[PDB]
């Protein structure tokens, strides 16, 4: 019945504690060892439940009538991204009393998040995606002669992994080459609100509300450059994803608001891109750890996509989503109550020992492998079929031109406790 103890409940809620993967997923584990489920009460933030483990994950995603992500009809009553409760008053102050800042499907709850998701859900099943392929190879390729030709010494992430992504999605997606530095310069912004080194100019980096002050901010400039896209797509439709979804109806044949087109562009602008180059470069990272994993996949490349979907639970970059109880709910023992918060902790889900044995070792050969880096649910990561698409045709075309990869310098997070991974791998790579 206590709550989680202090040091264990901040240093997975405070950004800070996601600076350093090692005492984070310290704190992880003892929670599923000692408290699977308890109350995380962080001075300045709401009461959580922290869902630890892999089943009780599960149980809540599948249950979205029990467990909202928005607030259910109420909407915008809850953030589905944690915020601090400063964060979330400034929040409410800019809407007028709500928190769904993006029409996004995150802040979507059934039948509305069922409906806006139908616009795109079809565009993301694997069948779809094949005609992309070899022009995601051909990104691929393009990325990987740039590596050959810059040498062996370098920043994995900045100086090769964060690029190929980014090209591809900004291809699909209809955003000009010109304009990839600046989506890459607000998905910074995006995902480091609380981190030191990504704070924006335009905010008061030391209040309260700082991160919430970022967040919308960057969300304002987003809107600034999708209202335009919106615009020209509407006028001249392309066969592009803009296009589907700028010119995207209801079942009354009214355009869904413009809002709506901003979010799924929100989302496939930043984690469109974002988790792949943090994933690609982890992959890097546990490949110099595991040199006998590369020798393996280098050796039998039908290996790749196990390595893709062990790098993906391995890295987890997508931390979290919140829910609200909208009614009572026991699990676990525990008496969850009508409008208390939970975290959905995925990377704790990837560790869970009654799912995953020696679930911190790097093993390619879990088949099947029963990850939950994109979470479940209705709400389960739409883009799930490219992000892997795109690891395995790159994993493909580099593989055979590494012979090893060193860690020659410190590796750097981004500090957040939601969308993360590594900014920087300095590496020493050896070719052929
Ligand atoms: C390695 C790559 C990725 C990982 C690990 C990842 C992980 C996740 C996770 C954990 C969620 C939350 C699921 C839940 O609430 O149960 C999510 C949601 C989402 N992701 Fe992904 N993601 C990746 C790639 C992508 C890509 C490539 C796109 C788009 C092109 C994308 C778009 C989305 C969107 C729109 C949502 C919100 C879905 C909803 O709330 O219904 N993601 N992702
Ligand atoms: C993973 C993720 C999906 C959508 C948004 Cl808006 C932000 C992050």
């Amino acid at each position: 019945t206590a709550a989680i103890p202090d040091e264990i409940a901040r240093q997975i809620v405070l950004p800070e504690g996601h600076k350093d993967n090692v005492p984070l997923f310290e704190a992880y584990r003892w929670l599923r060892e000692n408290q699977p489920l308890g109350q995380a009460r962080v001075e300045g933030y709401d009461p959580l439940w922290l869902i630890t483990k892999y089943a009780d994950l599960m149980e809540v995603e599948r249950q979205p009538q029990i467990f909202a992500a928005g607030g259910g009809e109420d909407k915008g009553s809850n953030n589905p991204i944690l915020a601090n409760q400063a964060g979330d008053e400034f929040t409410r102050q800019l809407l007028g009393g709500n928190l769904r800042i993006l029409d996004a499907l995150p802040y979507l709850d059934q039948p509305e998040h069922s409906v806006v998701k139908d616009v795109a859900f079809d565009w993301f099943r694997p069948a779809n995606l094949k005609k992309w392929e070899d022009r995601i190879r051909e990104t691929a390729r393009a990325s990987i002669d740039r590596l050959l030709a810059g040498g062996p010494d370098l920043d994995a992430v900045q100086e090769f992994a964060v690029f190929f992504p980014l090209r591809v999605i900004m291809s699909l997606f209809g955003v000009p080459e010109e304009d990839e530095p600046r989506m890459m310069a607000l998905t910074q912004d995006f995902f480091g609100v609380a981190d030191p080194d990504a704070q924006r100019d335009d905010i008061e980096a030391l209040s309260p509300d700082a991160a919430a002050q970022q967040w919308a901010a960057t969300i304002a400039d987003f809107y600034a450059y999708f209202d335009v896209l919106v615009e020209s797509r509407r006028a001249e439709p392309r066969d592009d994803l803009a296009t589907l979804i700028a010119v995207a109806k209801d079942e009354n044949g009214e355009y869904f608001p413009k809002t709506f087109a901003y979010g799924w562009f929100v989302a496939i602008a930043t984690a469109g891109h974002d988790t792949t180059a943090s994933t690609l470069a982890g992959c890097l990272q546990s490949l110099a750890a595991h040199p006998e994993v590369l020798d393996r996949v280098k050796g039998d490349p039908d290996l790749i996509p196990d390595l893709v979907n062990e790098s993906l639970r391995i890295v987890s970059p997508v931390k979290h989503f919140t829910r609200v109880a909208l009614q009572d709910y026991e699990m676990r023992g525990q008496k969850i109550k009508a409008g208390d918060r939970l975290m959905l902790l995925f990377q704790s889900g990837n560790r869970d020992a009654e799912v995953f044995d020696r679930p911190d070792d790097f093993d390619i050969d879990r088949r099947p492998n029963k990850h939950i880096a994109f979470g479940y649910g209705p709400h389960m990561c739409i883009g799930q079929h490219l992000a892997k698409l795109e690891l395995k045709v790159m994993l493909q075309e580099l593989l055979p031109h590494l012979e090893r990869v060193e860690v020659s310098g410190e590796p750097k997070l981004i500090q957040t406790n939601f969308v993360g991974g590594l900014r920087k791998l300095p590496v020493h790579l050896t070719f052929s």
